[PDB]
């Protein structure tokens, strides 16, 4: 019911979608052509935009089955949208495979999208934790 | 209260359980030994379904203390357990340490389980942020 | 308006904000100087200890921008703080470049801090899933 409002700054690929109905997450795609060699890292543009609602949080994940299967993650996973970044979401994937280079292709999935709420907390500094109301 | 239906597909293995009243997860077992070189990753049977209810996701997390210690960590942490999926619950385990070889008992906690709200948000593409009600 | 109590084990570190309202995290510093030579891991004391409501869960996520830039990652990300830990919460940072050594200060950001709330589940066996309210 909560929407997200997104943005495709890369025209030419599918707008994310939900595969089923209770899926957490949809599946962002890659803009660009990029070959990653065994233990190398790289900043992928996934190009799109997203307005994460306040008092929420974009998560992006890495996907499971094959991109598992050949060892590709995401250096800072979970990738962290914060409400109020209206940039292009990247993705920093990782080749944790030791020998064989993995090979991403524009239009390929390279993580999917959860939204979450956030417990937006106010931090109360104690000189402990023996205070009343903790 | 809120209730996870879980099968163990293995009865061998102990029904996961949370060690503490406020614990965020619960501990997930391996049902099959397994030994990961230095860098190597594999997909480990935790012997369990579960029917996460929808509009809540299954993640699984990396344990902390020694399996931190030791290297051990999940190629695609945080794993997302969908709403629908029923199948038995697979942990991408991965030995991050460069010499030490992490050997997985059948038996051994290898992960944790928790369980949250997710936003099923709807995407609705816009051709730009300035959009009234966003 | 959810309140965190925070406790600065070490007072000479800054005490963790919000850069942004409505942003999702709160950034943690590190306690001591240490330097993660390619891919090798450490636990890293943030000098804080905090009070996450029963309910909730603390988790720690790895830093964007030049922290990824640079490859370091967090070994059991995303860090799972318990409602009933009140622990120094510590940091299992790891260098994931495979050549560039990376130098972390006492007093330099390594990971962010986010609060969220949790499903502390009920977990019920069940023989399969063909069960009445599943």
């Amino acid at each position: 019911s909560t929407t997200l409002a997104i943005v495709r700054l890369d025209p030419g690929l599918p707008l994310p979608s939900r595969a089923h109905d209770g899926d957490a997450g949809v599946d962002l795609y890659s803009a660009e052509d990029v070959e990653l060699a065994p233990g190398r890292r790289a900043l992928v543009r996934t190009g799109v935009a997203v307005a994460v609602p306040f008092g929420m949080v974009g998560l992006v994940h890495p996907r499971s089955g094959l991109a598992t299967r050949v060892g590709l993650s995401i250096v800072n996973s979970p990738g962290t949208i914060d409400a109020g970044y209206r940039g292009e979401i990247k993705v920093a994937l990782i080749n944790l495979d030791p020998a064989a280079p993995i090979v991403v292709h524009r239009g390929d999935r390279i993580a999917q999208l959860l939204v979450q709420r956030v417990e937006l907390v106010e931090l109360v500094e104690v000189s402990s934790f023996d205070e009343a109301g903790l």
